Order: structure tokens, then C-alpha cells, then sequence
């Protein structure tokens, strides 16, 4: 475990992370995709061997000894708000199980279903609160990665609120 488990947020490419493992915002078919998924494919392409997994699940594949946890959030274009909310919570619970199983002291994590799977809605708070619900019982240092300046401020505020 980390000596004093923390949450932090950084605004940069998750492919440049300083953590012991990464969570990919994956598609169910293990395809290169767009956004975070494409960045992850360029940095760790070996981790896409047999990475396909259903919505609401996570599947870990090693790139050398570096673990890539492929977490499949729902595409809100296809799911109802209710069913998508259930699958988004479930994907993060599976990430917490994998982080624990791996024995890592730190993890880099993007906000699932906030980009091209958002169905055109702002899901920062929804996605971040499901992240916290899953990760709060883990003792890894969590570093959340985002690209938008206003999102960085809002994520930082939400972390600092609960300290
Ligand atoms: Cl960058
Ligand atoms: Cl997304
Ligand atoms: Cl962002």
C-alpha cells in the first residue's frame, strides 16, 4: 500500500504517467479506438493482445511487466441513463479489484465515459463519484488524468473538499 493513500489530478497525456499501472478507457472489442484509448495503444500496443471484454468489466494485460487495466465504460449513446449509470459504477468496481490484485502502490486513471462515450453530456461529477466509490477502500495512490483546464480545477476542488 501507499504510506498515506492520496488522490491527485494532473492535466496531461496519461501515456506519460508516473504510476505503477494505467487504466485504459477501452472499447469492448480491444480496438485502438480514439482519445485516451488511442494514446494507450501507441504507448503499450502489446497490451491489446486478447484485451476485448464486455461493458462494465476490466481486463488486465501486461506490456512487459507494466500492467494495463482495460476498463470498458458504457457508451451513453446506446444505454439508458439508468443502465449506463449501473455499468459505469460496475467498470470502476472491477478496476478496484484489479488494482488490489496487482499489489501496486499507485495507479493512473482517466474518467470513464466522459469523452466520445458521454452521449454529448457533461459527466465529470457522475464519473468521478463512481471512481471514488470504488477506489476509496483501496490503499493505492490514485492519480486522475484529464485534458481540459476547467475539468482539472473541478476535479481538484472535489478531491480537496473531502480532505
Ligand atoms: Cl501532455
Ligand atoms: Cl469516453
Ligand atoms: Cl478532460
Amino acid at each position: 500500500g501507499a504510506m498515506a493513500p492520496s488522490y491527485r489530478v494532473k492535466r496531461m497525456d496519461i501515456a506519460k504517467n508516473d504510476e505503477e499501472c494505467v487504466v485504459n478507457a477501452a472499447n469492448p472489442r480491444g480496438l485502438p479506438g480514439d482519445g485516451v484509448c488511442k494514446a494507450v495503444y501507441k504507448k503499450w500496443p502489446e497490451s491489446f493482445k486478447n484485451s476485448a471484454t464486455p461493458v462494465g468489466t476490466a481486463k488486465t494485460v501486461m506490456c512487459g511487466t507494466y500492467p494495463v487495466i482495460h476498463a470498458v465504460g458504457p457508451n451513453f449513446s446506446n444505454y439508458t441513463e439508468s443502465e449506463g449509470d449501473r455499468e459505469l459504477a460496475a467498470a470502476y468496481r472491477e478496476v478496484a479489484k484489479e488494482v488490489t490484485r496487482l499489489g501496486v502502490n499507485s495507479v493512473a486513471i482517466p474518467l470513464l465515459s466522459t469523452g466520445v462515450y458521454s452521449g454529448g453530456k457533461d459527466r465529470l461529477t457522475q464519473s468521478l463519484n463512481h471512481l471514488f466509490t470504488a477506489m476509496d477502500s483501496t490503499d493505492a495512490d490514485v492519480v486522475i488524468y484529464c485534458r481540459d483546464k476547467e475539468w482539472e480545477k473541478k476535479i481538484s476542488e472535489a478531491i480537496q473538499m473531502r480532505t
